[PDB]
């Protein structure tokens, strides 16, 4: 990959109603001395005391390809999934003509890094032209908030160093 | 249940999940029905739920069981966690890598 363009896919401000974006943060991530989050990514969390179903969907009109990412939240306790996401036994959901994938979010105490008991997976997929990407959740779901379309160039590579650019 | 990694090499451990032939058999040996067991560490994080069936008679035994290992960096613990279904560890392994080592397969004495 050589070109890149981040554009919002489920914008911040809407898209969400009846869900919270706010207040997903986390000491694990800080920023400039606060409990800051990763700026493609909202950890959505429950709505006063509510955590709604979800059914949001992505159209493909960027005409090259997309790259998606998320995230699955699996909290340490079973009340930490109340406190977050009220509903218990969630299920996520994200398919497509390429991805079709259910994740039941699973519970334990996990060992402690970075002060935090519990753990959070990031996937990614990529999605063809023309094509509906849908996500379904009654809780542990983080969103995608800035996707990114792209085209491949060729030749190009990672390099690890130290060398001054 | 868990360990730490205090013998400051690597270690290996290894487990085992029995999933029974019957639903009889999962009370007969553990009693809880819909268990789980759970590992976990900085590196391992995997929960295994119990499936019954009765699989083909292999050495007079229709159930099966799956045996599985992992790594454990230095300082870091892992945790065991079921309600039934699990063949826990006893004797693990702390070890250092050589380089220059490999496996042969032959009938030649020693």
């Amino acid at each position: 990959v050589s070109s890149f363009e981040r554009f919002e896919i489920f914008p911040k401000t809407s898209s969400w109603p009846n869900h919270d974006s706010n207040k997903g943060v986390t000491a694990a991530c800080p920023h400039a001395g606060a409990k800051s989050f990763y700026k493609n990514l909202i950890w959505l969390v429950k709505k006063g005391n509510s955590y709604p179903k979800l059914s949001k969907s992505y159209i493909n009109d960027k005409g090259k390809e997309v790259l998606v990412l998320w995230g699955i939240h699996h909290p340490s306790t079973s009340a930490d999934q109340q406190s977050l996401y009220q509903n218990a036994d969630t299920y996520v959901f994200v398919g497509s003509s390429r991805y079709s994938k259910k994740f039941k979010p699973e519970i334990a105490i996990r060992p402690k890094v970075r002060d935090q008991e519990g753990r959070m997976n990031y996937y990614w997929t990529l999605v063809e032209p023309g094509d509906k990407i849908t996500f379904e959740a009654t809780g542990n779901l983080v969103v995608p908030r800035y996707a990114f379309a792209m085209e491949r160039n060729a030749g190009s590579g990672i390099i690890i160093s130290d060398t001054p650019v």
